[PDB]
């Protein structure tokens, strides 16, 4: 980080006294001392040259002893080798004060250094606003050493000269002008692309056969990414005084967990405004019919009527964990504090006591509006957040473990925010997500204290590593959330009804679309169906609803893409220059694949 | 200055292994060599102690290597002798940056300074609202050789020991527990009245005492007591009267008093009307109706023009011309001269810009200065014939020598003495302090919430400001008498007032309109608005209006001070109500000049 050496290369305007080259002094006490604009206009650019070309890593600003208007409010810096091939590297703001401001400029692009000559620093708008703007002293620190600078060059130089190969073999297979050109490419052996493409490549040079390589592309899912770039509500009547007694009662701020593999849900406890309900329902995915398992479980040695608790099922075990109890200072007591923890059979259908207290055992207290998973893999159920009730300062749970092979419970985390290297923020209202394909515990939303905390986060169950994504969708009062491991994806819904989706391979947030509050929602990600049901509509303070509302994912599915693909080449098989027209359709089904393997995805002609 | 050695005290709370004394080491490569607090809760706080009493300057924050959550979004700084009491002396944020900070501690009351020995660092929000607090690295600096704290601490106990006399003596004199206690102030050789006080409290412990009073009060003394301290009246003419126009001039005679009118758009066409209406008479005169003939300049709106009392001349310089018929020839630089008391004409110059002078302007500014007859023109954009807008400077032109003299050029660049040129905004000439006050304006679609002044002797600029904001149509003026300059703004009514004595703006009296006329008087007091129009294009407004500022007045007061004693002398026909009848009295005295404000009993 050796301080590098410039000169004032160009200056789009200056003043009086205030000539560019006196940002190559730090005078803090001297106000002539400073570059000054013409005026504060867009075109205010300053380049500084380098002695050599270099990584500059970060740049220094000075300030004159005190505020100043003229101070850079806003700007800009950008790097390049030529004067004219400029990249933006960073674009924050100057303080008003007189501290020795130093920046990071962006000098990695794709986790490779890129090195620049050139830096072109453009004023966007200064302190004063209608004052021109100023610079007192500038200083470039990075990498100057040639034996780290030349070879990064040379690494881009490579890059370019590859991608311009593969742009150049890619036109010629358009046009097919002559294969020797392959033998061409052949000679440096860099060209070639991924061999999933070449052989589809070589499939064109079959025609009927190509749908097995297409079944291939549905084994392995390469499509997803495609299926990914690309809703239907159905409101479910129950199969037939059974109006409502053939169905769940009105509640609000339940329970309920989807069983893919038997293709069932259940619906557990819930508050109708009025009083609480511990009734236990079933419901069938492949009819309307709905089925109470008990009219109360009370009395059948299972949890009483409770509300805003948490439960989750395992379908290798075929086990429902429920744990949790909201409750109010004239109930709670020292015996109605107990963080009961229960556990279910569905084949037996056996409701016992797991834990009378988990506290007890060394487990979460009794904590409200909590999150919970259970592994699919080694059954351990995760329960993270929730304000811990008591009978002063509110107290949120950490991150706890419960052993289902073992009946023991474990402190994974604790409720640090001091922002540790591994630490993790109890919260209450968060969504918390075991995304099993990945093997992270997902978590974002909650309200530190009515903070409305929108941090989100990944935490690894064996690494035991916490890994922050963002110190984000829109936040509501209210929000729900489901995984799609097969997809690799995290469906939110928020209460008083936007619904968001993003993908974990790219990390970016985007808005794909019955007005419920404190409802629940579960979804299947093999029948790709989200249910939900309950909530509170939100004239009177008190209502209750029961909504049966179902969503159906708007991607295409693996099946309709390759019947889709079936189709297009069955098109042109009954119509069977002629090899080009045929192209056509190849180059059309390559577009399915995810642009990693792709060919490039411009033409020279289009280029040109 | 130098880093002053200190040790960790007290710590409301801390997190696990951050303990505070990792703010003694500055490390950023080690994020636990920090201070956290348990929780972010208003009770969390620090406490530094120096190694012995000393006059710290400024503080140094470290940062982490990179930038993190817990830094200090907000936090407060205090500092004290005793940890028991402490005032602030900052309150700022800290950016989320790894670049290390340091900021001024406010360690002066007026010229001293202030020492300490215990330094209080409150945090109040993180950049993460949930996250707690945390504290790095804290570096003070300033002085701490004894050769000058202890000076500074002499000083200060002189001063809390002679407020403490000064209070004690009060409650004495309020009391007349004893006639000796003066000998106490004989040992401070300090006494807790001014002379004239003193004097006027002995008198009065009532026909001669009144005097006494009154010649103080006839020497000005109680100016501040009265601007410590609304009248709206539409007045009509005596076919004698204006007509709707919009962005015409006008200026006030207040030893003639009266006020000259010209100039004005009605929509359809310009204004070259001369008005001369008499306040005595409330007649609207007509001195003419186009003052081309007269030798006088064309029929054109949006120009400015100033009086002279001393001579009766008004001098009438830039308007406003529109682009069609926008020409070179056409967009001299007019500057005529007008003779009230003859009544005549005369061209002082068909184009300034040759001369020297500014170029042709729009909603400039102009003021005059009749002790050296120097008139003064700033602001206003240069009108050109159909690139980035250009404003004029500041300009001065001699009213004897008929010569033109540029004083300070447009510098946006914020120089030492530099003065940036505005449209808009309002000049006004304090005669009294000699100088130029510049406030508002508007550049280039930039509002300008700027106010300064210049000297136009010392040829010095000082900038008062960096609280009327984006108010259009805005028309000050100024009063020596009260010091005191009276804005009035408008759409794009709001009134407010300024002490420069104090420097602070106070808000008064919180018809719609804008582009209207204002005239202020200060021997009168007698503030007149007329014009400005507010929809339709062709709508204007030409009601005469005679505002006026509803507050006592030094004659007023003085009435109200005779009465006072009148009562007081009557009811006389425990001597106590004397005292009490000073006491009040001496509220109309300065503060400055006036005892120690409460009773020691109010402590005790």
């Amino acid at each position: 980080c050796r301080l590098l050496p410039y000169a004032l290369h160009k200056w789009s305007s200056f003043s009086s006294t205030y000539l560019p080259e006196n940002i190559l002094v730090d005078k803090p006490n001297d106000q002539s001392s400073r570059w000054s604009s013409e005026s504060n206009y867009p075109p205010q650019y300053l380049i500084l040259k380098l002695e050599r070309p270099a990584i500059v890593q970060n740049i220094t600003f000075g300030k004159y002893e005190k505020t100043h208007v003229c101070n850079l409010k806003k700007f800009k810096v950008f790097g390049g080798m030529n004067e004219e091939n400029m990249t933006e590297l960073l674009s924050s703001g100057l303080k008003n004060d007189y501290n020795k401001e130093t920046f990071t400029l962006k000098h990695k692009i794709d986790e490779q250094m890129f090195p620049c000559r050139f830096i072109k620093i453009v004023p966007l708008l200064s302190w004063g606003p209608s004052f021109n703007f100023s610079i007192w002293y500038v200083e470039l620190s990075g990498i100057d050493d040639p034996d780290i600078v030349q070879p990064c060059l040379n690494w881009y130089s490579k890059y370019r000269e590859q991608e311009a190969i593969r742009l150049c073999l890619k036109h010629f297979r358009q046009h097919n002008y002559t294969e020797a050109f392959e033998s061409l490419q052949k000679k440096t052996k860099i060209a070639l692309e991924h061999p999933m493409l070449t052989d589809i490549h070589d499939k064109l040079v079959d025609f009927d056969a190509c749908e097995e390589l297409i079944e291939k592309a549905v084994n392995d899912g390469l499509f997803n990414q495609y299926i990914s770039q690309q809703p239907r509500w159905s409101q479910i009547i129950p199969k037939s005084g059974d109006g409502e007694d053939n169905r769940p009662g009105m509640r609000g701020g339940h329970q309920m967990v989807i069983d893919v593999q038997t293709e069932t849900v259940y619906l557990f406890g819930g508050w109708d405004g009025t009083q609480d309900l511990a009734d236990f329902w079933a419901y069938s995915v492949k009819e309307n019919q709905w089925t109470c398992i008990s009219r109360d479980t009370e009395k059948e040695n299972g949890p009483s009527a409770r509300s805003c608790h948490k439960m989750c099922i395992d379908i290798q075990r075929r086990q429902i964990y429920t744990l949790g109890r909201y409750l109010d200072s004239s109930v709670r007591n020292s015996k109605s504090l107990k963080s009961d923890f229960y556990r279910y059979d569905i084949d037996t259908n056996t409701w016992m006591l797991l834990s009378e207290d988990t506290a007890a055992d060394g487990g979460p207290k009794l904590v409200f509006d909590h999150q919970m998973c259970m592994d699919s893999e080694k059954h351990m159920i995760y329960t993270f957040g929730g304000r811990i009730l008591t009978c002063s300062e509110p107290q949120f749970s950490g991150l706890f473990a419960f052993n289902c092979q073992c009946q023991t419970w474990k402190l994974l985390r604790e409720d640090s925010c001091n922002a540790g290297p591994e630490d993790i923020q109890s919260r209450i209202g968060h969504c918390m997500l075991f995304h099993s394909k990945n093997r992270c515990l997902y978590v974002f939303g909650g309200q530190r204290s009515k903070t409305y905390l929108n941090d989100f986060f990944s935490y690894d169950v064996d690494s035991d590593h916490v890994d922050i994504i963002s110190d984000v969708p829109m936040t509501g009062f209210t929000q729900r959330a489901t995984i799609d491991p097969e997809l690799n994806e995290i469906h939110v819904l928020s209460g008083l009804n936007s619904f968001w989706i993003y993908d974990i391979v790219r990390n970016s947030w985007s808005c794909v679309y019955c007005p419920r509050f404190a409802h629940q929602l579960v979804y299947d990600e093999l029948h790709k169906v989200h249910y939900l049901f309950g909530g509170n509509p939100g004239c009177s303070p008190k209502m209750r609803l029961d909504d049966f509302w179902s969503l159906k994912l708007c991607r295409p599915s693996k099946d309709y893409l390759l019947r889709h693909c079936k189709y297009l080449i069955r098109k042109h098989r009954f119509e069977e220059h002629t090899y080009a027209q045929r192209t056509q359709l190849f180059d059309t089904l390559v577009n399915f694949f995810p642009d990693s393997m792709t060919p490039p995805k411009g033409n020279l002609v289009d280029l040109i």
